């Protein structure tokens, strides 16, 4: 139980589909098509048991803009251990994969947490950001208020002032 | 299995070790006759290289990052590309053909469209192999909304994955720093 890395790209479209059933599946049905979307397009860290993907976690790239400056962030997504196999830390092994591509290709990582995960990730070092979110919309900026109080923030090469204001890029669905 | 000689191998950026990483910006550099900022070397950084190797070094280099280009109100997945060059004394053997085959392979496992803002010498190349031309007015998502990026016009091109776009259409692409496109 060590999870591999794989790039959407080097997906087949049987796996693709047994990540994409299994996460749905984790969150209970609270997946939808644009949070599926949401986990393509980086790093997919996996770890399998006899052919079936039992633990999933994307890292993918985007820009959250920090007292003026659009920092390279690596947003993860998607994390999810299957039910039956809960309880055993295989998200530590998910995240220790994560966490390695964010020191090695990101400024910070960043992502917004179920509640019942939010300890896990201050048990590793994230930050939970205290400043308004906001999104740069099509329109300009816009605060997302339903949000506030479940993102957090892993530096990596950088101190962050977190009651800062902090401003996600534009996606459909849910921006964090 | 052959020996894979001149096949572009893909590497993530969180993968490169930093001899490799420095091979890679030096050689870049020198490919754009220096004409290659700090912030250019930036936008290459965290997702994909297509390399080529000869002899233990770069030969040839292009970079595949995602990013989101906005169409008709719509956050387009796109799988932007960075760096592209093939170091001096290998070029005219279309190396940049194998690269593009990564990049391309890329493109369609991953993203909604590939694009770039390609230097005049090679639009042609990227023509050839079926990217479109962006014909409409191009600008970027700043901080302060919507701001129309000019000098970027006419250097665009896309390639849709299965997407149908109107290509004379506005495309405003999200923002960084140095040059947005
Ligand atoms: C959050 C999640 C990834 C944790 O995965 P994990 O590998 O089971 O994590 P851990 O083993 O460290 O267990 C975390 C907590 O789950 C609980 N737990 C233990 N066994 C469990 C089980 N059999 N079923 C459900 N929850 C269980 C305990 O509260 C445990 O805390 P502890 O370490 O103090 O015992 C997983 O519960 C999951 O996929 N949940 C639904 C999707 C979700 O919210 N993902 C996170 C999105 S940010
Ligand atoms: C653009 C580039 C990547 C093409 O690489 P390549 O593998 O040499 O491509 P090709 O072999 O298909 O050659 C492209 C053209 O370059 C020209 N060319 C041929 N030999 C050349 C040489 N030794 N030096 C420079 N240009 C040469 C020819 O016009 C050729 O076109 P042709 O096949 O119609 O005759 C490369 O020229 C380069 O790195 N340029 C500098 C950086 C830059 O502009 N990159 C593109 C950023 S979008
Ligand atoms: N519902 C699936 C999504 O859940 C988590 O993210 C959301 C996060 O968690 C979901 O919401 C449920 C209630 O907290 C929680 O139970 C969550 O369902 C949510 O609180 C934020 N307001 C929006 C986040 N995008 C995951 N980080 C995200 O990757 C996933 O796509
Ligand atoms: N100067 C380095 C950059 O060059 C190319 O991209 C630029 C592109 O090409 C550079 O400009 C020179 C003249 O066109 C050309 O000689 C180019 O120098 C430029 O035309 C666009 N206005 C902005 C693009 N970012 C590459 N696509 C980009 O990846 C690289 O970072
Ligand atoms: N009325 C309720 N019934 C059941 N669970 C609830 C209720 N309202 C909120 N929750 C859940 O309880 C949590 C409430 O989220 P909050 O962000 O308010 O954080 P909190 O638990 O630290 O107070 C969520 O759990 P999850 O994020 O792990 O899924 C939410 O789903």
């Amino acid at each position: 139980h060590t999870a591999r890395l794989v790039h959407t790209a080097d997906l087949d479209s049987e796996t693709r589909q047994d990540i994409r059933q299994m996460v749905t599946g984790a969150f209970a049905g609270d997946f939808t098509e644009t949070d599926w979307e949401h986990t393509l397009g980086g790093m997919h860290a996996l770890i399998w048991h006899h052919g079936a993907i039992i633990a999933h976690a994307a890292v993918i790239q985007r820009r959250l803009i920090y007292r003026g400056n659009a920092l390279r962030c690596g947003y993860v997504e998607g994390v999810a251990v299957r039910a039956d196999w809960r309880g055993q830390r295989l998200v530590s092994a998910l995240l220790d994969a994560v966490e390695q591509v964010m020191r090695g290709a990101y400024q910070l990582g960043a992502l917004s947490s179920s509640a019942r995960a939010r300890r896990l990730y201050a048990s590793r070092g994230w930050l939970p950001w205290h400043g308004p979110t906001s999104v740069l919309a099509p329109t300009g900026p816009v605060r997302t208020p339903d949000d506030d109080g479940t993102v957090f923030v892993l530096p990596i090469d950088i101190s962050l002032d977190t009651s800062a204001e902090l401003m996600c890029d534009w996606r459909a669905g849910d921006v964090w």
